[PDB]
């Protein structure tokens, strides 16, 4: 500190577009074998887009929840369940099961894109102490309690003087060192930017630092954030959000030492970013300070050290929220008339862009908008055209090629309009490389349009490669790195020699199922299936119970879920198949179901109630009671057998009538001369036996 290095690692920023795509509630495992690939089928087409920003931890409240593994954050859990048997207090995918974030990372990186990752200043720590929330209750006490009873921890918190002050200031050096120290070291350089939502309220307000300070001693909570993702990735851009600056001067509020882009927080608080009609101004002015001062975001103040520091903005696409939305805030013409008075010769954007439902308990839809894709396509067709005329513009931030398969046919396709194109339209006149090249590697024109790295690599082969890559129009020149890597097999198999697609063992035996549950079990590539030769694979179900579904996620994950019945009970056998087009192999999968916890059996092959007595809920005089009794919950059969309840006893107001096959229904309006308890009596019956069981409903009336 000062950082030679500061802005400038944020240089590829300025003229970068970039996206969100950000998932709700994704603690308790439902970010468990959640893919982004859905998402890049759409964006396709969009060819100056630079990066994507991924989440770490969710905004606000939900800070706690992370969307990557951590053996600290996972012992937070302690298996908690509720009612239904769903985690609680689990507030990370667990280790064993999914990496949700480097299954994304990794397919940006293939899809030729950086990354920007969202963490949560307040993270592990509760926002709000008065509040507790009803999915994580305990968490943030329980991180509170891991900080100040562990060997490794208090050696940290006691080895610095300034890690103690103000507020929670012991355990954000805590967060920096274990939690986000080992995320940065993990990933490496597949994260290319860190933004830090919420530092202003929580480092200064709370925890004592200043942002607006030149003294290091004042900015330690934003170095050990900073270090931190330095220690995976020196070359990662880091923005921490100290509120918007100010409308009569610089748009955004002075870099701290460890500010390598601006946060860039829009103006007015939550929803529209430009209603009301001041915020237009206020907003596209910060978009024009961009434009005018070349994506340097302090080169005004009397300061030297901040020179580098890019311009950036963190807008929002829809009139609502940054990830979210059904409603465009900006017109066509307005979203590409701002994105490109931003961006070209200027900053860069980080688009607040929209997908259709993003709560994850809720059939998540997690593609944009259709209104989102049609702006964003509109700016992709300008940016084409006028960001980088003359020469040829290379697609996105990188040009990936398959990896090396020793003695296996090597073949790749570059398309004109997708991996290049001349900005000015008359053409790609040809395309040739130059640098330490393979000696099997041919480069031709297959088709109008369309180049072929191809070739056939020895068995021997196993050198990687990296050589320029040159694109011709009528105007000129324009150079791309591009890297190829001999492929690591992953351990745990064995290669078949004719190449045919393998799993893992024979049988499979997966985590236990349980009935009138939903299951979730994944089978990811290099883990459960693999082929050594690298080919696109395919999962059937060929034989067992119809009970469970195979769903494809993406080309290296496939989910299986479905509800088991009490018919199901016991060990299930199934059939798979792994095929690349060519070659298939069979595996067997043992998945055992177990009967619903509470209900005792009989033995007799009667069916059974919760309960003797079931105490519902109490009624009210003159209002219409409702009360459904379900299928595994009030009542339970242990064979599956189709069920039947009918009334035998009780008060003429309360009838049952059958809503579904899991549900039965309690209908009817009590008045205020049956006050106090109504005793009941129903029957439930399958193809042959019975059984009995009272239902108590305490009837209040209303004076
Ligand atoms: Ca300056
Ligand atoms: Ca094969």
């Amino acid at each position: 500190v000062p950082d030679p290095n500061q802005g400038l690692r944020a240089e590829w920023m300025r003229g970068a577009l970039g996206m969100l795509w950000l998932p709700e509630r994704t603690f308790n495992g439902n970010i468990e074998g959640i893919r982004i690939d859905d998402f890049l089928t759409q964006i396709k087409d969009i060819r100056t887009v630079d990066y994507v920003q991924l989440p770490l931890t969710s905004p606000n409240i939900f800070s706690p929840t992370h969307v990557a593994p951590h053996p600290i954050i996972e012992s937070l859990w302690q298996g908690d369940t509720d009612a239904n048997g769903d985690p609680i207090n689990l507030v990370a995918p667990r280790e064993s099961v999914d990496d949700p974030l480097l299954s994304w990372l990794k397919a940006l990186r293939a899809a030729g894109l950086r990354t920007e990752i969202y963490v949560n200043s307040y993270n592990l720590l509760a926002r709000i102490p008065e509040d507790t929330q009803a999915d994580y209750p305990d968490v943030s006490a329980r991180w509170m309690e891991w900080c100040d009873t562990n060997t490794e921890a208090q050696a940290f918190i006691n080895s610095q003087t300034y890690h103690e002050g103000n507020g929670r200031r012991k355990y954000m050096f805590c967060y920096a060192e274990f939690i986000l120290k080992e995320y940065a070291q993990r990933y490496g350089d597949l994260i290319d930017a860190w933004c830090f939502d919420s530092a202003d309220n929580v480092m200064e307000d709370e925890c004592g630092d200043d942002p607006a300070s030149e003294d290091v001693n004042d900015q330690r909570i934003y170095q050990a954030f900073a270090d931190a993702c330095h220690a995976g990735n020196p070359n990662a851009a880091i923005a921490f959000n100290n509120s918007v600056g100010d409308r009569e001067g610089n748009p955004f509020t002075s870099a701290t030492l460890f500010d390598d882009y601006t946060f860039g927080q829009p103006f007015g608080g939550a929803g529209n970013m430009v209603v009301p009609e001041a915020l237009y101004t206020y907003n596209h002015d910060l978009v024009v300070f961009m434009q005018t001062n070349n994506g340097y975001a302090f080169r005004d103040d009397t300061r030297t050290w901040n020179d580098n520091v890019v311009a950036h903005f963190f807008p929002k696409q829809s009139t609502t929220s940054w990830n979210a939305g059904n409603t465009p805030c900006l017109t066509d013409e307005q979203f590409v008339e701002w994105t490109s008075t931003g961006i070209v010769n200027g900053g860069g954007i980080t688009w607040g862009t929209p997908l259709v439902r993003t709560n994850l308990e809720n059939a998540p839809v997690l593609t944009l908008q259709p209104y989102a894709l049609n702006q964003f396509e509109l700016t992709d067709t300008y940016l084409k055209e006028f960001q980088s005329p003359g020469k040829p513009n290379w697609s996105r931030q990188y040009t990936i090629l398959p990896a090396i398969y020793p003695g296996q046919p090597y073949s790749h396709n570059l398309v004109e309009g997708v991996d290049f194109w001349d900005p000015e339209g008359v053409g790609i006149t040809g395309l040739t490389a130059s640098g330490t090249l393979p000696a099997w590697l041919t480069i031709s024109q297959t088709a109008t349009g369309t180049w072929t790295l191809s070739g056939t690599p020895p068995v021997s082969e196993a050198s990687n490669y990296t050589f320029e890559l040159m694109a011709q129009d009528s105007d000129g020149v324009t150079n791309r790195e591009v890297k190829l890597e001999v492929i690591s097999h992953p351990a745990g198999f064995t290669n078949p020699g004719d190449g045919t697609p393998v799993w893992f063992s024979n049988p499979m035996v997966l985590a236990k199922a349980t009935a009138l549950k939903d299951y979730g079990s994944l089978l990811k590539l290099g883990v459960d299936f693999y082929d050594f030769e690298g080919d696109v694979l395919t999962i059937t179900k060929t034989s067992g119970p119809d009970w469970l579904v195979l769903t494809q996620n993406s080309d290296d994950t496939w989910r299986l879920s479905g509800m088991p019945t009490a018919a199901d009970a016991g060990e299930n056998s199934f059939t798979f198949n792994v095929s690349d087009g060519i070659l298939s192999s069979d595996t067997e999968i043992k998945i055992t179901v177990d009967h619903v916890a509470g209900f005792t059996n009989l033995g007799n092959g009667a069916p059974v109630w919760s309960s003797p007595i079931l105490n519902l809920t109490d009624g009210k005089g003159s209002f219409a009671y409702n009360y459904t009794l379900q299928l595994g919950t009030d009542y339970y059969d242990f064979e599956g057998d189709a069920l039947t309840i009918t009334k035998t006893s009780g008060p003429d107001w309360l009838t049952i009538q059958q809503t579904d096959a899991n549900s039965w229904k309690l209908s009817g309006t009590p008045i205020n001369s049956d006050a106090g308890e109504n005793s009941f009596t129903f029957n439930l019956s399958d193809d042959t036996n019975s059984t009995t069981a009272e239902i108590l409903i305490n009837v209040i009336a209303t004076i």
